[PDB]
């Protein structure tokens, strides 16, 4: 019925909120059962990291996915750590609507890169937003504080205006 976004997080300044405390939650538990590979442990564990942030799609105050990612300022790129969005609201075009909104919240940070470890079956997903396995970008400026997921494919993505 009704659809909002909402770029949430844990930041150690000011966010112990309910409302938003429980989006994390659900947001741990959307993940979590949609990303296999990914111990529940340690979804929990970025998601609620200060220094990571999650872009919520909420659906009659319900979480039904989101895009979990950690951004590199001085590096110019960002990390997507998580993206999912419940089985019952695939196929509706929300995944797309999520990076494309990621997308203009970063443009207007100026941030104009993208990589992400896809999974095998998440692969399509990226390729239908503009990711690519060809990286636009120098690996002095990524490898290092970006997590190398095992069995995952790098691909990125470089933003417009
Ligand atoms: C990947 C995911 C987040 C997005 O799914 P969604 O909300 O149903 O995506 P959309 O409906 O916006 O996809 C629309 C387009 O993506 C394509 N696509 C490719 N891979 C896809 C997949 N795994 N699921 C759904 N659509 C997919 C569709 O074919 C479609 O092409 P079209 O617009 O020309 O018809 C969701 O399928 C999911 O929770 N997946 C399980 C977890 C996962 O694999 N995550 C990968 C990290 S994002």
């Amino acid at each position: 019925k009704v659809i909002e976004f909402h770029v949430v997080g844990n930041s150690l300044n000011q966010k112990p909120n309910k409302k938003i405390l429980m989006w994390l939650v659900g947001l741990q538990n959307v993940f979590s059962h949609q990303l296999p590979r990914m111990p529940k442990e340690y979804i929990t564990r970025l998601v609620f990291d200060p220094k990571h942030k999650t872009l919520a799609l909420i659906k009659d105050g319900r979480v039904i996915g989101g895009i979990c990612f950690r951004m590199f300022p001085s590096q110019g790129f960002t990390e997507i750590v998580f993206c999912a969005v419940t089985s019952n609201e695939q196929v509706k075009g929300y995944g797309t609507h999520l990076m494309n909104h990621l997308k203009e919240y970063h443009i207007k940070h100026d941030i104009l890169n993208f990589l992400t470890y896809a999974d095998e079956y998440a692969i399509g997903y990226f390729k239908k937003q503009g990711f690519s396995k060809e990286i636009k970008i120098p690996k002095t400026k990524y490898v290092g504080y970006i997590k190398d997921y095992e069995g995952a494919t790098l691909m990125g993505c470089e933003l417009n205006p």
